[PDB]
């Protein structure tokens, strides 16, 4: 994990061009940006060191990141603590967000097979966390915009600033009862995704009808009822297979399930994804 004079990054950023403003959040502004004389494009995220969480979630992503290496986790790159600032450098994902692929938004929406594969991209990613590190990693924040696309489409998990080792419409309930957070809790929330992906609405609308507020509510009533087609993206209906259809919801549901126990693991989310691609065909 290589350490980045403030000179390295102001160049890279052009001093920090606004024309190179890729997205801002709570941690800081991103920008686009690139490195050894113009051959990595990079994402640069610059904080403010007064925050603590500012602080603890750039500590956070350094110590979790510098040890982890898979295709479907977005790879850091590097940092620059000079100034006592808090910048981290990872490469650049070129088509930005799931979410931004799937509402509110004026890009075209995801072909269903598409869908599919970045869900399974995630789910790797995913399943890397909580099997392939030293001891499991918990990601604790799973959502739409925490799963970044390069420029071929890969999906990425993103965003360690809150996972630990050894946002609304997505955390577990239990959580709020057993107190006791676990790699379920990761499912839960990707269960939640996976609806996302196939109704094209937010996680969390609360300008609905009570029933429909929370997706991971409203669709696995809709499917017990018999009508969770009703509400897919309309894009999307028509074009997935009966069986297809029949095994990724099955999927979803048992990824939102009341208790974390009942719920299956990252590795059996990923086979039953694999195997709805296979239904596709
Ligand atoms: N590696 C990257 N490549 C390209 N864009 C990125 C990268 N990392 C983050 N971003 C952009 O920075 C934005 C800020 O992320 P965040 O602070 O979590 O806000 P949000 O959660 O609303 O996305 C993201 O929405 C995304 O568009
Ligand atoms: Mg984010």
């Amino acid at each position: 994990c290589r350490h980045f004079s403030f000179a390295e990054i102001k160049a890279a950023t052009k001093n920090f061009d606004e024309s190179r403003v890729l997205g801002v959040g709570g941690f800081g502004k991103v920008y686009r940006g690139e490195i050894d004389g113009g051959t990595t494009k990079v994402a640069i995220r610059r904080g403010n060191p007064m925050s603590e969480q500012g602080v603890h979630e750039f500590q956070t992503e350094i110590e979790m990141l510098s040890k982890l290496r898979h295709r479907h986790l977005v790879s850091l790159i590097g940092y620059c603590e000079e100034n006592c600032e808090m910048i981290l450098v990872y490469d650049y994902m070129a088509h930005g967000t799931m979410r931004e692929h799937l509402y509110k938004t004026q890009n075209p929406s995801l072909p269903w097979k598409q869908r599919l594969e970045i869900c399974i991209g995630a789910a790797r990613g995913l399943h890397y966390l909580h099997t392939g590190a030293k001891h499991t990693i918990i990601h604790r924040d799973v959502k739409t915009t925490n799963i970044l696309l390069d420029e071929k489409w890969v999906a990425k998990v993103s965003d360690f600033g809150l996972s630990k080792t050894g946002s609304f419409g997505y955390l577990d309930p239990e959580y709020f009862r057993r107190q006791q957070l676990t790699e379920k809790s990761d499912v839960y929330s990707f269960g939640v995704v996976l609806f996302e992906a196939l109704c094209a609405r937010p996680a969390l609308n609360p300008t609905l009808a009570k029933e429909q507020v929370s997706l991971a509510e409203w669709a696995p009533y809709c499917y017990k009822k018999g009508m969770l087609d009703q509400i897919v993206d309309p894009y999307l209906k028509g074009k997935i297979t009966p069986e297809c259809f029949k095994k990724f919801a099955e999927t979803a549901m048992k990824c939102v399930l009341d208790q974390g126990i009942e719920r299956p693991s990252m590795g059996d989310v990923l086979w039953n994804l694999e195997f709805a691609l296979q239904l596709q065909e």
